[PDB]
């Protein structure tokens, strides 16, 4: 809707920063609004869904086993590592790992992630043989939220993201067991709160995945919609703005309350 726009119109000139958006019919695949759909961002955490998408196609394969698990020493610890600096003694579980990448976006569980499927170029080529060509992860955390303007490294556009996303939660290249599943993950996130959950009304289904990073760099990308139902894909990233992460979370939470508003 136009008004969705106006507000991201709004939040690009209060925040002085580039914004990208996009509305993503779930069922038709049709594009229903869109900005700046074609520009590069900063994936940041945004990435440990297409990261968990290339495991659980590991999985699919037999190639990974969900229960596997994996031990760990102190060292391969970065920042912000809530749950994976718990386990050092006992390790964690493949599942156990996805579950803290997504709902807590544990740094060291992605890393731990990316070792299994064979690192950023790894999951590059995963996303390539899915048809998008645009998106591109070429460091580990956390120096992938370094977010250097012009910077293609570690980043997506609002267009390819969407789209991945959307084959990743209703195509066919993952098992239908394996598409519950991350989704599952997403809806149970635990760290994207003040965002486009803020905005919405009781009943509505959500599942989502956000990201935060240097420079301004804030973003989210989720399948929504009402009666418990998701019907819609919105992807929303900025990137250069000097504002708090704060201002970006009531950017982004008001652009989604204008969503919301025009369903
Ligand atoms: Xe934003
Ligand atoms: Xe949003």
């Amino acid at each position: 809707h136009p008004e969705t726009l106006v507000k991201v119109k709004d939040a690009e000139d209060q925040l002085g920063a580039r914004v990208g958006y996009i509305e993503l019919d779930l069922n038709s695949g049709k594009i229903l609004e869109s900005f700046r759909p074609e520009e590069r961002f900063p994936m940041m955490s945004t990435f440990k869904v297409l990261l968990c998408g290339a495991v659980l196609s590991r999985v699919d394969a037999g190639q990974e086993q969900l229960g596997r698990r994996i031990h760990y020493s102190q060292n391969d610890l970065v920042e912000y590592s809530p749950v994976t600096e718990k386990h050092l003694t006992d390790g964690m579980t493949v599942r156990e790992l996805c579950s803290a990448a997504i709902t807590m976006s544990d740094n060291t569980a992605a890393n731990l992630l990316l070792t299994t499927i064979g690192g950023p170029k790894e999951l590059t080529a995963f996303l390539h043989n899915m048809g998008d060509h645009v998106t591109r992860l070429d460091r580990w955390e956390p120096e992938l939220n370094e977010a250097i303007p012009n910077d293609e490294r570690d980043t997506t556009t609002p267009a390819a993201m969407a789209t991945t996303l959307r084959k990743l939660l209703t195509g066919e290249l993952l098992t239908l067991a394996s598409r519950q599943q991350l989704i599952d993950w997403m809806e149970a996130d635990k760290v994207a709160g003040p965002l486009l959950r803020s905005a919405l009304p009781a009943g509505w289904f959500i599942a989502d995945k956000s990201g935060a990073g240097e420079r301004g760099s804030r973003g989210i990308i989720a399948a929504l919609g009402p009666d418990g139902k998701p019907s819609r894909i919105v992807v929303n990233y900025t990137t250069g703005s000097q504002a708090t992460m704060d201002e970006r979370n009531r950017q982004i939470a008001e652009i989604g309350a204008s969503l919301i508003k025009h369903w």
